[PDB]
């Protein structure tokens, strides 16, 4: 039997990157999936941004994965922020796969770059709709199906080391991951009685389009000219204790897998970074 | 001779509470003051609320008590929300007092009283733009005339137990005090350049209209027909490991002006509780 | 193919409770398995303990149950604050298993029950010594190994909720168990460059002799002549925010599991509580 | 009126640096003070350590300084680990200045330098013997004075950001360090009903003997011949986010008064750093 067999799973931001990583390594261990992502620049009229939109495509390509390990998936293409949408969507995966029992809010955007005092309205406001009212959302709109399930469950909240200390030029981003630390907490307290587990993880650097990007290579390499991913390692790296530059989609997706278990039944309100140790710094 | 002596302090939700505390205290030790409160209901429409607003008078009865200890004060009624009236009521008081040393992002609500699956969008979203991004705005407004000065200065935030620790039908509240966790190391770490200083501050249940009002006296003690603030007491005192109710203004203010004074000079990124050892529980 | 297949893991404490569900567990996922335990009282001279000492007999239990997963393991009866006799007891295990990849340094006691401040030396000093002292003795008999291997590890030491909270009657066991996370955080900066995890469980109450012992139903139900387990159950499940009482060994053991495989490769540094909430409280 | 006028502090380690400086402060705001140090060699036939050993002429210049504040002092020669003339030497304090009001556990050392998995159970023993079960004798021997006196008091014990974090060479360190963040927690939850406050206090580096001295200069700087502290400064720096190289004695010192006075009267439980913000790195 897989770890999750029999299981349901909502997972936003499953488009690509992580997301995706969290669907497929879900449904390998025997859960089927509810994956949702906006698949459209985050900014309507917008799409010369550093981190590059996802696209329907790249759903439909999580969908095919996800069907290669022989499960089923519900997909939608919802803004987080939409919560009638968000909830309409989720409504109708559980309707389609009959229960709901691990939430994974994942869904997040990294935007600005200015320090804190020079961040502007519009962009600190698009990213705690997202970061940290676009969870919320996710979680209001997943856990009645979960608490009318009787049978438990496990919510999964994607904060980052971001969450837990702050680093120059991510302000608005660490204030909403910070953020997310309350929701895991506040969600714990009061889910605990239905036996509904809520924790949290925290990566350091992953590799995904979000930190693989033309943009971000150029804000870690300053001096160089066409910056790759080669030129960031070394710079990466001395954020960590363990000599690597950053982490793989699959890491977050086995602590994901560990939370959403029967392995972690009694295990709540608990941060984990996986982080190489960038918080022993 | 007083302990910010010379010092000019920005003090939002000042007209009553902490935020007078605050003022007063800082008056009383040598600062003049910028003084900012709503001085109206949140919401428009609406004074159905546990917490009662704060007016006008109010802010006028704090002017009175800093122009008692012989200080100068500027008050404004601005909602922090409103970012271009508030930089441009802190502009205007820093004219007239000739430097800003001090910000003390106090200004804050409750609202809402609901499980965090079943809160309203509209109370979350009131919540998060004054508890969090009005947090935010009040240090944007104000840091440039600090760092400007040349002379370093002192960022104390308003956080809560809250902002460490999350409790039944708090969440939303939880969620921002969290974010000013957040807020308060992010912008440490942008500031410490300047010799600027930021610190947040964690009360329990403190005496004020926040607290003490019918609607929270009869929440705390459903069983009595017309319970006052000795009646809520035991029920607060459970919460401590100091065997009192609640704390005063006055000892938030005394940890304000430590942080806010010389004494504390290379004291920065720190979570202060003054909650009469609640975060031991 | 196991989550650890291939792997060897020293166990202290491998007599019974949480080592012996341990050894089991990661000799199920396929590690072979160094045991060590005291298997004697803790003080000479001395039987009459609310905790009861174990026995050669436990061990040569552990060992049985662990060949029963057609696993391979050295017992060693031998006290953690025997330096000379732990590394010798190491060192042959992994003469006869041919590799060393992971620590569990579990081993520990309960004594006293004293206010901190009416503690005996005598209490405070074992205390010391086999909770804190004999967690890094366990660590320096074992690593050397590791390292000479060349193919990174993971170490996983025991803590408590008493690493993280405190709670009266338990002084001098929380400051070991605090003492734990400094090791944790210690030997985690210096051997990451090995490819070194190291992380700490933190359990709530489990369900060992540790915590079923006539002294502690006692303790727990002073109201009772002869309280048993049913009667403490309710007092230990107004600590956690999940309706139970107390966690069992294996959810400790699956804990150890994340952390000792592949799956957990970049997690270092990390407190993991396996308190069904009490940390939220 | 001093701001801890008509008080009694038992400050250890009181010959020079911090503990000096705790004294003297103390005494400037009112406080009379029994003062305790070892004033010999840590290691009974050893001088060659990097930390120079104080003297019982370092202790009387502490005597001369608080004298020099018109306030009465009682000096006792007496290690920390030695519980019978740590207590008696208290309790003649006590005969002799009427009372005991706060306790300022700051004796402590430095000792050792290799990895954790190296060190000496020699260099091990002694580390913790001093800065943890020393900080515990601080208290045991001054605390029922405290109770008995009926008036409340406050607890104040030397952490470092090495109890809050660690760092490579200094891991028998940081496990003492962290157990007294234990212990603090431990005395909070037990001393509340007493209404005696605890907490600790957590300084980066500071100019002191400990951290001053020919020793640690070239091991901070190999590179140079005969490096001072002109040359350290950069080095230590680095650690910090405020640019300066250390705090000095008073700034801890403000630290211990804020907590000794009145003005943190419901205060307890709290870790506070003194650190220049290394904690937000
Ligand atoms: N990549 C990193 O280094 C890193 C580090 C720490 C934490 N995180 C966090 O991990 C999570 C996953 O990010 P990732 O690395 O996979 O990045 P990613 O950008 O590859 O994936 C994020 C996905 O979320 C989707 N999304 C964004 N806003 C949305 C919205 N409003 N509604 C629905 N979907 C939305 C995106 O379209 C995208 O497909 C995020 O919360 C991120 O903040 C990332
Ligand atoms: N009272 C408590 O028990 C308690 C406990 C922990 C934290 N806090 C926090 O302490 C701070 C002070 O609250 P208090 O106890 O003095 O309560 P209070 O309600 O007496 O004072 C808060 C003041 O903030 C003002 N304010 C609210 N929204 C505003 C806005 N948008 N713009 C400008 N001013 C605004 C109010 O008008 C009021 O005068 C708040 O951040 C609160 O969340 C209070
Ligand atoms: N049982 C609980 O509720 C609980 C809660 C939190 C943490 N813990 C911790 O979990 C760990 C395991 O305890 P358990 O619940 O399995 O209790 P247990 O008493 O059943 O098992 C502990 C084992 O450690 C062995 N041991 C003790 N001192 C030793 C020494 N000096 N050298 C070698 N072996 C020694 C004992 O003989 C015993 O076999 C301990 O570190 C304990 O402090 C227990
Ligand atoms: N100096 C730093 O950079 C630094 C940084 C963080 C924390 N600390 C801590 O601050 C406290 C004060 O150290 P300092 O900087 O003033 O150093 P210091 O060496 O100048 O002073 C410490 C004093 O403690 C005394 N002492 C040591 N062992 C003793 C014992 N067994 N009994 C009685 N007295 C004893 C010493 O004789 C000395 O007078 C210590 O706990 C230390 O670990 C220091």
């Amino acid at each position: 039997t897989g770890r999750v067999e029999g299981k349901v799973a909502f997972v936003t931001g499953a488009a690509r990157g992580q997301g995706r990583s969290h669907a497929v390594r879900l449904a390998q261990e025997g859960a089927d999936i509810i994956a949702v992502d906006i698949c459209k620049p985050i900014r309507a009229g917008v799409v010369d941004t550093a981190i590059p939109a996802s696209t329907p495509e790249d759903l439909a390509e999580t969908a095919d994965l996800v069907k290669g390990h022989n499960r089923r998936i519900v997909t939608a293409e919802v803004d987080v922020r939409d919560y009638d949408a968000l909830k309409a969507a989720v409504d109708s995966g559980v309707e389609q796969l009959g229960r709901l029992d691990i939430i994974v809010a994942n869904a997040g955007i990294g935007n600005g770059g200015d320090t804190l005092d020079k961040t502007s309205e519009e962009d600190w406001t698009e990213m705690i709709d997202i970061n940290l009212a676009g969870v919320w959302k996710t979680v209001k709109a997943g856990v009645p199906h979960m608490i009318a399930g009787g049978r438990g469950g496990s919510i999964i909240l994607t904060s980052s080391v971001g969450g837990l200390k702050a680093y120059p030029h991510t302000g608005h981003y660490v204030a909403a991951k910070h953020g997310v630390v309350g929701l895991m907490r506040a969600f714990g307290v009061e889910l605990g009685q239905h036996m509904i587990r809520v924790n949290s993880v925290h990566p350091t650097h992953v590799k995904t389009p979000m930190l693989h990007n033309e943009g971000t290579f150029k804000m870690f390499r300053p001096d160089l000219e066409n910056p790759g991913p080669d030129d960031m390692a070394p710079i990466c790296q001395m954020f960590h204790t363990l000599p690597i530059p950053w982490v793989e989609p699959i890491d977050i997706s086995n602590a994901v897998l560990f939370f959403a278990s029967d392995e972690a039944r009694y295990i709540t309100g608990v941060t984990l970074p996986i982080d190489a140790g960038s918080c022993l710094k």
